[PDB]
């Protein structure tokens, strides 16, 4: 016996099946963004592990703390807004760090 609901599933978008998973899999890494003024922005990693692990337990929105507010995070349709408010929100997404050459060096005698 086998099924589709034995794995995970990926939101839309313009690649193939092979990319998406070749974009995480090249790494093992993981980040979380939000859109403020000038593009995406990336939480802190105090906050983003909630985020990470809710998806993981299995609940469709979680809980986070800020600057001096709380936000509920949906992971259904990938937003963020305040607890009394309904229709106004502002957009999340996940993505995946690359790594710089600076985690590439030589023995510490030089
Ligand atoms: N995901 C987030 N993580 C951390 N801080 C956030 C996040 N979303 C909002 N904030 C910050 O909390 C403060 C208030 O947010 P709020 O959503 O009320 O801003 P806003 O006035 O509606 O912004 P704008 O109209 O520019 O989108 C701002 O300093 C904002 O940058």
């Amino acid at each position: 016996p086998s099924s589709g609901s034995s794995g995970f599933l990926d939101k839309p978008t313009l690649l193939s099946p092979e990319e998406l998973k070749a974009a995480s899999r090249g790494n093992g890494e993981y980040a979380w963004y939000y859109e403020g003024r000038n593009g995406w922005w990336q939480y802190d990693e105090r906050t983003s592990r909630e985020l990470e692990d809710a998806f993981s337990k299995g609940k469709k929105n979680t809980e986070m703390l800020i600057a001096g507010f709380l936000y509920v995070a949906d992971l259904e349709n990938m937003v963020q807004y305040r607890r009394n408010e309904h229709g106004r929100r502002r957009k999340i997404k996940r993505d995946i760090i690359d790594i710089p050459k600076k985690g590439v060096s030589g023995p510490s005698s030089g």
